[PDB]
């Protein structure tokens, strides 16, 4: 079907996605966590920052991407035609300690989605040190792939400020309006075979965390080992995502009260309704449950997970949001939460995202998701697999997440080197 553009309605309100609605209500106390926002925060270091150049690039991106000018208003989303140019606030800091105090303030700020802008961008000059760029974007409006697109454009524009990009020919607003946007029956069919989320040890009731604060652990698998592990995956009839999911679930099983459990998978692939759809910013998130049922050998367990994954992917028009409701109705409980999440940006041609030699050098970051305890996020860059776990640190016993991360990194590396554990 041909894409239907409605430029005369470009600035009219439009409906929020299911994911966006969940984020907004996740600002309030819920079944699995206190209220929290949904933003993504990164600190970059820039040698010899040219503020005027950065401001030009950023304002071009605001003009280029409708969803940077979006707000939530009267229960819907809306793109603002004209917004005041962003004049970047700059702080003068005399020590790295002073800059850390600013980072801490900005990384945990609350973006009000009702008042433009639903982002923040400030800089900090530190005497005799690289300047800092503190960037805050909201997953309420820009999904993970959108944030990779936008950050790559920000790097590219700052490096090559003379290049002008032609306007985008398709909008997120119009995408959501397309017609294309028994799967429900297929999901209802196996409500009895979806086990609860991982029953991980907690140091308190998660509902009793009034102001959840996220922390991050990050790692990488070097490009030689990641190539080798992808090859071994192929030889064992597993996608790379299935291998990573199975390695992670092995660690989670070892800590959980029950060895079988369900994860919520966050995916970003877009329906191919316009040839340039992968170039725009918006919320294209899909959520999909996937259960881990360990068997005799890791390999058998991974192969069962891959088969389940392949089938489930065929039914993502029914969201995990809906399935969790069906699960709670079937089980006669108020809610069935899925607070342990796996988020994959593999496969989206964002090669060399955050490439080592980037002028905007990422040095620190954190992300929040309401009603989530632990989010394992992955992406590929410069041939390496890069990953981070974002988690509510206060929920878990001291040292627990750090130890699980240590075990996960060790197992990942060993399985990339050592053929033994592939049965
Ligand atoms: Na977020």
């Amino acid at each position: 079907q041909p894409f239907v553009h409605s430029p005369e309605d470009r600035y009219q309100p439009f409906a929020l996605t299911d994911v966006q609605q969940a984020y907004l209500v996740g600002r309030q106390p819920g079944f699995a966590l206190g209220g929290v926002g949904s933003h993504f925060f990164v600190e970059f270091e820039i040698a010899d920052l040219d503020l005027t150049r950065l401001e030009t690039v950023w304002n071009r991106l605001i003009a280029r991407h409708d969803m940077l000018r979006a707000i939530v208003r009267d229960g819907q989303q809306q793109v603002l035609e004209q917004t005041p140019p962003w004049v970047i606030p700059a702080h003068t800091l005399h020590t790295p300690e002073e800059a850390l105090r600013v980072r801490e303030k900005l990384a945990h700020q609350v973006l009000n989605p009702e008042v433009w802008p639903v982002f923040d961008l400030q800089v900090g000059y530190v005497d005799g040190m690289p300047a800092r760029l503190w960037l805050c974007l909201d997953n309420l409006l820009l999904d993970g792939l959108s944030m990779q697109i936008l950050l790559a454009e920000l790097e590219h524009g700052y490096r090559y400020p003379q290049q002008l990009l032609p306007p985008l020919p398709v909008t997120f607003r119009d995408y959501l309006q397309q017609p294309s946007l028994d799967s429900l029956a297929w999901w209802q069919a196996q409500l009895d075979d979806i086990p609860p989320a991982p029953a991980l040890p907690l140091r308190c009731l998660p509902q009793e965390v009034e102001t959840p604060r996220f922390a991050r652990l990050n790692g990488a698998l070097d490009s030689t080992r990641w190539h080798r592990l992808k090859k071994r995956a192929a030889d064992a009839h597993l996608t790379p995502s299935a291998v990573l999911l199975s390695v992670w679930s092995t660690v989670l099983s070892a800590w959980s009260a029950q060895p079988e459990f369900t994860l919520n998978l966050t995916l970003f692939d877009r329906r191919p309704l316009h040839p340039q759809i992968n170039q725009i910013l918006g919320d294209f998130t899909s959520l999909m449950l996937l259960s881990w049922h360990p068997g005799e050998s890791w390999l058998h367990s991974a192969q069962s997970l891959q088969q389940r994954l392949s089938q489930n992917l065929n039914h993502r028009d029914v969201s995990a949001i809906r399935v969790m409701r069906q699960l709670a109705q079937r089980q006669n409980v108020p809610a069935v939460p899925m607070p342990v999440v796996f988020t994959s940006a593999l496969g989206f041609e964002q090669d060399n995202f955050l490439a080592r030699r980037n002028l905007l050098k990422p040095v620190w970051g954190i992300s929040q998701t309401p009603q989530v305890w632990l989010d394992h996020q992955i992406y590929e860059s410069e041939g390496e697999l890069r990953f981070n776990w974002d988690f509510v640190a206060a929920l878990f016993p001291a040292g627990q997440v750090e130890r699980q991360f240590e075990q996960y990194c060790a197992l990942l590396n060993r399985m990339a080197e050592d053929e033994s554990g592939w049965q």
